[PDB]
């Protein structure tokens, strides 16, 4: 008889498993698509990332997870609000919690590089990417405005 692999927790990352004879299928939620190896779901669309809500663009042409699993509050056009951190939506979009996103091809979790993807988080300063976060240093004479993310 068949193994019901859906009882395995590593099965169908960010997706809904449906057991079949042989292995199983992963049903991806709306806006998500199955990766090449069929072990999980990822949102592969591109869109702008916004700090407020759609305004205050901090990233251009980035994925929704890179935006929303970081400091973004809204993403894309038409504007989609990032899911709140305690919802099932956030669990699906950010399976590794804050600061990380699944590789669009291997679905392996990787650190989001905020300096490469969301430069607007440090307007006018020097950004250093870190594991799970990033650092922003404003040049001498300027200070980080926490609400706008602009050195001054
Ligand atoms: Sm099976
Ligand atoms: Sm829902
Ligand atoms: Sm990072």
């Amino acid at each position: 008889t068949d193994v019901n692999e859906c009882l395995d927790p590593t099965t169908c990352i960010s997706g809904n498993c449906v057991n079949t004879p042989g292995s199983y299928i992963c049903d991806c939620p709306p806006d998500f698509e199955l990766n090449p190896t069929r072990v999980g779901c990822v949102d592969t669309r591109s869109g702008n990332c916004y700090l407020d809500i759609c305004s205050n663009e901090i990233g251009v042409g980035v994925s929704k997870a890179s935006c929303c699993c970081s400091l973004g509050k809204a993403w894309g056009t038409p504007c989609e609000m990032c899911p709140a951190v305690n919802t099932s939506e956030y669990k699906i979009l950010c399976p590794g919690g804050e600061g990380f996103r699944p590789n669009p091809i291997t679905v392996i979790l990787e650190d989001i590089d905020e300096c490469q993807e969301l430069p607007g988080l440090c307007q006018g300063g020097k950004c250093i990417n870190t594991f799970g976060s990033f650092q922003c240093r404003c040049p001498t004479g300027y200070y980080l405005n926490e609400d706008t993310r602009v050195c001054d």
